[PDB]
């Protein structure tokens, strides 16, 4: 069957923790007090909440409240105490409060509130300068989250808020993060379709903390070639096929090879056969300012099929590409 898999960084961080750490399960939610807190407007509604701009007349200051669908029973912990073990981590979202909301009936997660500019207008207008600071401020973020046992999983646009006018950003949704364990076998169906993993979409379950550089490695596609997105498939299996036109289908098979993977045999007639290709073929006039020997070095370090291959967040903030990054 399948070789196992370890991170390479960060793997035991979790066993040498205190059960209740990771213990989601047995988790105790400190309740705070629903009526502190006034809805304003519904700002959207994902799969597993409703989401309002709310204040909170207890101290007069706005936030943003989740109200939590009746989800897996059990997300809820899992959220709630991720969010409380990473609070204060640098660029990670704020939870301010916990409240029982009296006509759900389920918990609302009240969070510290951002000013978000929608990416698409947002990345329409983005520098490279402002590419590599902003890149920079997600990697804090997902080093913080990985030096302290716990994986994202949805790292995409839509799951990063920023203030551009304070050029301020913060790494939001952890409903579907977790902690990572060696040897632990995870639920492939995570991350939004463009951005996820070779892992994901070759069902290989003993995976950990890289599948956010590679997500990571998408998003930085996408922007500094402006094209959205970077890999576009119909579906999960289009997916990995657009995925292989770019990084070719030896290096797929190595991959899978390396780990004892097969292919879902569906692949037999749609993935065809497909040479590795130089970064270079997607620039053109209109992205070739956002292009620069570091940036396409640093994508070719993150867009790496072998999870195991992949920059980690920290070694990621090492490279070059940031060396223009005032800090």
């Amino acid at each position: 069957g399948p070789v196992p898999s370890r991170a390479r960084v960060y793997t035991d961080v979790n066993t040498h923790r205190p059960r209740e750490y990771w213990d989601y399960e047995s988790h105790v939610v400190e309740w705070g007090n629903q009526d502190d807190y006034q809805l304003v407007r519904k700002l959207g509604r994902g799969k597993y909440s409703e989401v309002f701009e709310a204040i909170n007349i207890t101290n007069n200051e706005k936030v943003v409240v989740k109200i939590l669908k009746p989800v897996k029973k059990k997300k809820i912990k899992r959220e709630i105490k991720i969010l409380e073990n990473l609070r204060g981590g640098p660029n990670i979202i704020t939870l301010a409060d916990i409240v029982k909301d009296p006509v759900s009936r389920t918990p609302a997660l009240v969070f510290e509130h951002v000013n978000n500019t929608d990416f698409k207008q947002l990345y329409q207008t983005l520098t490279d300068y402002d590419i590599r600071f902003y890149m920079y401020e997600i990697l804090k973020a997902l080093d913080y989250a990985n030096s302290m046992g716990i994986m994202h999983r949805d790292v995409k646009p839509h799951n990063v808020m920023i203030d551009h006018e304070h050029r301020k950003l913060r790494l939001i949704d952890w409903g579907l993060a977790e902690f990572y364990h060696p040897g632990q076998e995870y639920n492939v169906r995570v991350a939004s379709r463009y951005f996820k993993g070779p892992e994901l979409l070759v069902d290989y379950q003993m995976y950990d903390y890289s599948l956010d550089m590679w997500s990571l490695g998408a998003m930085l596609a996408s922007m500094i070639f402006r094209k959205e997105p970077f890999f576009h498939g119909h579906d999960n299996y289009d997916q990995l096929v657009r995925i292989a036109k770019v990084l070719g289908t030896e290096d797929l098979y190595d991959y899978i090879d390396k780990y004892n993977i097969e292919l879902d045999p569906r692949f037999n007639d749609i993935l065809g056969r497909h040479s590795r290709k130089r970064w270079e073929r997607f620039v053109h006039s209109e992205n070739q300012h956002l292009v620069s020997p570091e940036a396409l070095d640093f994508l070719d370090k993150l867009l790496r099929y072998d999870h195991q291959s992949r920059l980690t967040a920290r070694e990621a903030m090492e490279h070059p590409y940031f060396y223009t990054v005032v800090k």
